């Protein structure tokens, strides 16, 4: 599924990821236009052959299972396919483990590089929340 930006806001509301740890909705939004371009089937393989799969691009090397990647965790106790659905459950309540994780949302490289200190709000503005 490919979400338009306010639509994905919703969604990310409806599952509790606004102000999540302290990152607003703004914060979020960001990070999936820049991580999958608000596309659930996004994977992108990593040169150490790992895999990031879906809306918030999340790494099989710690998080999901996808029997490829060796000497992995699978920390978030899923099939990194569930983080490819039309459903976004799976990828929050991932996402709510890794930015609970130590480095809140530095855990997402494009966020720091793209998304981190900008005006954020832009990304939710003019969106019925
Ligand atoms: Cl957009
Ligand atoms: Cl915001
Ligand atoms: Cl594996
Ligand atoms: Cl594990
Ligand atoms: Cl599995
Ligand atoms: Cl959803
Ligand atoms: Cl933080
Ligand atoms: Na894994």
């Amino acid at each position: 599924k490919v979400f338009g930006r306010c639509e994905l806001a919703a969604a990310m509301k409806r599952h509790g990821l606004d102000n999540y740890r302290g990152y607003s909705l703004g914060n979020w939004v960001c990070a999936a236009k820049f991580e999958s371009n608000f596309n659930t089937q996004a994977t992108n393989r990593n040169t150490d052959g790992s895999t990031d799969y879906g809306i918030l691009q999340i790494n099989s090397r710690w998080w999901c299972n996808d029997g490829r990647t060796p000497g992995s965790r699978n920390l978030c106790n899923i099939p990194c396919s569930a983080l490819l659905s039309s459903d976004i459950t799976a990828s929050v309540n991932c996402a709510k483990k890794i930015v609970s994780d130590g480095n809140g949302m530095n855990a997402w490289v494009a966020w720091r590089n793209r998304c981190k200190g900008t005006d954020v709000q832009a990304w939710i503005r003019g969106c019925r929340l």
